[PDB]
């Protein structure tokens, strides 16, 4: 449920356990296994690879909002794992460019 309360996380992204970035990850209260979820933006996101245009409402907002990403985006998730320190990341293979690098 609620398992850990908010605020930011110095932790690596791992999407589809791939690397992506080390950084701080802010995060917003919510529904997942920790009751909370990062707050990654239309940059960090596309980053990745994820593909904005697969998600008609993703493409037209901040490059610094807070995302909803895993509520916007099914079967994507971001387990912030804390032990270590792994932002453990998916994200279906539809809502990708081509290039997850």
């Amino acid at each position: 449920g609620q398992e850990l309360p908010p605020g930011t996380y110095r932790v690596d992204i791992y999407l589809n356990n791939g690397y992506m970035a080390t950084r701080d990850v802010t995060f917003n209260t919510g529904d997942s296994e920790q009751g909370i979820v990062p707050c990654l933006t239309r940059a960090q996101l596309a980053s990745m690879g994820l593909n904005t245009a697969s998600v008609a409402g993703m493409n037209l907002l901040a490059d610094d909002a807070c995302v909803p990403l895993t509520t916007m985006v099914q079967d994507a998730t971001a387990h912030l794992d804390v032990g270590q320190q792994r932002l453990n990341l998916t994200i279906p293979q539809a809502f990708m460019s081509n290039r997850a690098r």
